[PDB]
DNA sequence: GCTGATGCGTA
DNA sequence: GTCGGAC
DNA sequence: GTCCGACTACGCATCAGC
C-alpha cells in the first residue's frame, strides 16, 4: 500500500521496497511520501539519499515516468525557454480549496494566513470526500499533466476552468497529497531540496541503478563492490558529468530521454552547448570590500569591469544567420528586441559565422548619449514587438564570449575568451560596446575605478580572474565572479531612519511570526507619516522574533489618522507608530504606489527604496526624529544616474 | 469596451 | 535583487 | 562555501466584473 512507502528506509531496495508493480504508472502518493521524508530532515545529504531512492525505483520499473517525477520535485512545468506559467494566484487557489472541501472562503483564507501554508489547510478538510466513493488514485504523470493543463488555459473565462481542474485533484487526493498539490500550485513547495539537490539525486540514482536494463534489472547497486572511499569519488565524478551537461543544456526534455537509452557516460556526446539552446549563465558572489577581493583571489590575476544596470541578454547567432536572445532565466527574449536583431550585422567581422555573447541590455538616450535607469528599460513592451514601435533604445555592453565559429569556448580561460571577443567584434558607440575593464592589482587604482563606475551610471564593479579557475564551467562553481557594489561598504551608502507603521503575517519559514513590515518617512509640512517601502530581509531569526513580541503590544484595530499609505498593500496589523529602524538600500526609485515625498520630484509619483534591508533598531530615536520626505527627496535628486538627467 | 486587480518576469 | 540558516 | 527559501520594487500583460 503506498501510504506505507518509506524511501528513507535503511538499506533501501528499489524493486522490493517500491509500492507499484513494474511497468505500472508511478503513483503520486509515492511522490508525496518521498516529499514528507525530505521536508522532515535538514541535511541535504539525507535529502539527496531519499530522492535518489525514489528515482532508482522509478528507473527500474516505470522509466517513462522519470521526466514527470523530476519535474514534480523541482516544481517545474517544463523547459524554462518554453514559457509555461500556471496563472493561478493565492486567491484563486483559496477559492479552489474552499469549494473542494465544502468550506466558507473567509474561514479558509483566515486559516491559510494563520498557518502560513495553504497545503496544511487543503489537507485537513475532507467533506464530500464522503458522499462520493473515492476516485481512482492520483498518478505522478497524471498530476503533472493536470498542472500543464491549468497552465495551458488562457483567455476569457479561463480562471473558472483552472479552478475545476484543481478541485479535481483535491477530490482525488488522499493522505498527504492535498498538502503538496496545494503547495505546488502556490509555487511554495518548501522541501528544502531544489535544483542542485535534484541533479545530485538523479546522477547518484542512475549511477547506482543504470537504465536500459532488462527487467528484472541485472545490477541494482553498482556501488556495492567498491570501498566507501572509492564510492564517494565515483559518485562525485558522475554528478559532475550531469551537472556540466545540464549547465550547457538546462533542459530535461532533451537530457532525460537521452539518458534513458545511452546511459550517463554518453550524455556529453549527444547534448553539447549549441546556438539556439540557452545555457545557465555565470553568477556573481557579493563581496563586501576590496580587501575581501584579495582574500578570495589571493595570487590569481584578475580584471575589474563596470557592472551595468540593465538586464542580461544572452545573444545567440547560429550558422545560417538566424538570431535568438535569452534572459538569464532562459526565457526566450528574441521577440522582445527587434532592434537588436537588425543590428547584429554591425557588431561582428565578416569572418564570424556563429557566436554566443554574454552582454547587458541597457536603456540608452541617444538625444543625450548616456545611460537611463533600470525603471526606464522596463517600460519597453515584452511579448512580440514590431520594430516600428520601439521607444526605449537599448545599447549592448558585451563582457563575455561563450562560443565562436562552431567551437565551444567554455573550457578556455577568460583572458582567452576576452581576446577572442575583442578580436572578432566591433564597438559602435551607443549601440554595442565592450565592458569598461581595468586590469590591475593596485588597491588605489581599484578604488578610483569603483568611484568612477558609479559616476558613469553603474552599480559598482565586477571582478573576474583571468587564468586561474577562470573558465565558464558553471558546474565547477556557479558563483565564480565577484560583485563589488557601492552599497556593500560600511559607512558608504544611503541609510534611512524609518518608522514601522504596519506588519504582514509570515509564510513558510516565517509562519507564526511577522514576515514583513511597512515603513514610513515623516512629512513635516502635512504632519503625516507616508509609506515609503516594505521591509523583509536583514534581520536574524532572533531579531525577527524580538520584533514579533515587541510590536504585538502595539497592534491597532485601525490606522492613526496621520498615516498615509495610498497605493501600498494594506498591512495585516496596523501598528502604533513608535519604532524606528535603520534601513539601507541600493537606489531610490520613482514609485507608482508609495506616497513618501509625492510632489517633491514628480507631480504625480512618490519615491520608494530599491533593495531595502534592515540594519538595526534606532532605540534612541522617535517617529518625529525619522528621515523626512524632504530628505528622501534630497537623497533621490543626488543619485549619480539622476544628476545625469 | 472600460477599469481595477494581480500574475510574473526582470532586477 | 539582499540576506540569514543549516550543513 | 554551498544550497535553499524567507523577503524587496516596478511595469507589462491578462482577465473578471460590470
Ligand atoms: N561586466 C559585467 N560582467 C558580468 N555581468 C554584468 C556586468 N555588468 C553588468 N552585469 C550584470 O550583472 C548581473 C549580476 O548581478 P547580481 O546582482 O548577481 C549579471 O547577470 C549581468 O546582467
Amino acid at each position: 500500500d503506498p501510504s506505507g512507502y518509506n524511501p528513507a528506509k535503511n538499506n533501501y531496495h528499489p524493486v522490493e521496497d517500491a509500492c507499484w508493480k513494474p511497468g505500472q504508472k508511478v503513483p503520486y502518493l509515492a511522490v508525496a511520501r518521498t516529499f514528507e521524508k525530505i521536508e522532515e530532515v535538514s541535511a541535504r545529504l539525507r535529502m539527496v539519499e531519499t530522492l535518489s531512492n525514489l528515482l532508482r525505483s522509478v528507473v527500474a520499473l516505470s522509466p517513462p515516468d522519470l521526466l514527470p517525477v523530476l519535474y514534480l520535485s523541482l516544481n517545474h512545468l517544463g523547459p524554462p525557454q518554453q514559457g509555461l506559467a500556471l496563472g493561478v494566484g493565492d486567491g484563486v487557489l483559496l477559492k479552489a480549496v474552499a469549494q473542494a472541501t465544502g468550506r466558507q472562503l473567509e474561514s479558509v483564507r483566515a486559516e491559510a494566513a494563520e498557518k502560513g501554508d495553504v497545503g496544511l489547510v487543503a489537507e485537513n478538510s475532507r467533506s464530500t470526500q464522503r458522499l462520493m466513493l473515492p476516485p481512482p488514485p492520483l498518478t505522478a504523470s497524471g498530476v503533472f499533466s493536470k498542472f500543464r493543463d491549468i497552465a495551458r488555459l488562457t483567455g476569457s473565462a479561463s480562471t473558472a476552468k483552472k479552478i475545476d481542474i484543481i478541485k479535481g485533484l483535491f477530490v482525488a487526493c488522499r493522505h498527504s497529497e492535498a498538502r503538496f498539490i496545494a503547495r505546488s500550485l502556490s509555487g511554495r513547495l518548501r522541501l528544502g531540496l531544489a535544483e542542485q539537490s535534484v541533479l545530485a539525486a538523479l546522477s547518484q540514482a542512475v549511477s547506482l541503478t543504470p537504465p536500459g536494463q532488462e527487467f528484472p534489472p541485472a545490477m541494482v547497486d553498482a556501488g556495492k563492490g567498491k570501498t566507501a572511499e572509492a564510492r564517494k569519488t565515483w559518485l562525485e565524478e558522475q554528478g559532475m558529468i550531469l551537472k556540466q551537461t545540464f549547465c550547457e543544456v538546462p533542459d530535461l526534455d532533451r537530457i532525460i530521454p537521452v539518458l534513458l537509452e545511452h546511459g550517463l557516460e554518453r550524455l556529453p556526446e549527444h547534448c553539447k552547448l549549441s546556438p539556439g539552446i540557452p545555457l545557465k549563465p555565470m553568477l556573481a558572489h557579493p563581496t563586501r570590500g576590496i580587501s575581501e577581493v584579495l582574500k578570495r583571489f589571493e595570487e590569481a590575476a584578475f580584471t575589474c569591469e563596470y557592472k551595468y544596470d540593465g538586464q542580461r541578454a544572452q545573444i545567440h547567432a547560429l550558422e545560417g544567420g538566424e538570431v535568438k536572445i535569452f534572459s538569464r532565466n532562459q526565457a526566450d527574449n528574441t521577440g522582445k528586441y527587434p532592434d537588436i536583431i537588425s543590428r547584429i550585422p554591425k557588431i561582428k567581422l565578416p569572418s564570424v559565422t556563429s557566436f554566443i555573447l554574454d552582454t547587458e541590455a541597457v536603456a540608452w538616450d541617444r538625444e543625450k548619449k548616456q545611460i537611463q535607469p533600470f525603471q526606464v528599460l522596463t517600460t519597453r513592451k515584452r511579448k512580440e514587438v514590431d520594430a516600428s514601435e520601439i521607444q526605449v533604445q537599448v545599447c549592448l555592453y558585451a563582457f563575455d564570449l561563450i562560443y565562436l565559429n562552431g567551437e565551444s569556448l567554455v573550457r578556455e580561460p577568460l583572458s582567452r575568451r576576452r581576446q577572442l571577443l575583442r578580436e572578432n567584434f566591433v564597438e559602435t558607440e551607443g549601440e554595442f560596446v565592450f565592458a569598461t575593464s581595468l586590469d590591475t592589482k593596485d588597491i588605489e587604482q581599484i578604488a578610483e575605478f569603483l568611484e568612477q563606475s558609479v559616476k558613469d551610471s553603474c552599480e559598482g564593479l565586477m571582478v573576474k580572474t583571468l587564468d586561474v579557475d577562470a573558465t565558464y564551467e558553471i558546474a565547477k562553481r556557479s558563483h565564480n565572479w565577484l560583485k563589488l557594489k557601492k552599497d556593500y561598504l560600511d559607512g558608504v551608502g544611503d541609510t534611512l531612519d524609518l518608522v514601522v507603521i504596519g506588519a504582514y503575517l509570515g509564510r513558510g519559514k516565517r509562519a507564526g511570526r511577522y514576515g514583513g513590515f511597512l515603513l514610513a518617512s515623516y512629512d513635516e509640512d502635512s504632519e503625516e507619516l507616508q509609506a515609503i517601502c516594505k521591509l523583509g530581509t536583514g534581520f536574524s531569526d532572533e531579531e525577527l522574533e524580538e520584533h514579533h513580541q515587541s510590536l504585538k503590544a502595539l497592534v491597532l484595530p485601525s490606522p492613526r489618522p496621520y498615516v498615509r499609505i495610498d497605493g501600498a498593500v494594506i498591512p495585516d496589523h496596523w501598528l502604533d507608530p513608535s519604532a524606528v529602524w535603520e534601513v539601507k538600500c541600493a537606489d531610490l526609485s520613482l514609485s507608482p504606489i508609495y506616497p513618501a515625498a509625492r510632489g517633491l520630484v514628480d507631480s504625480d509619483k512618490g519615491i520608494s527604496l530599491r533593495f531595502p534591508r534592515f540594519i538595526r533598531v534606532r532605540e534612541d530615536k522617535q517617529p518625529e526624529q525619522a528621515t523626512t520626505s524632504a530628505q528622501v527627496a534630497c537623497l533621490y535628486r543626488k543619485q549619480s544616474q539622476i544628476q545625469n538627467q
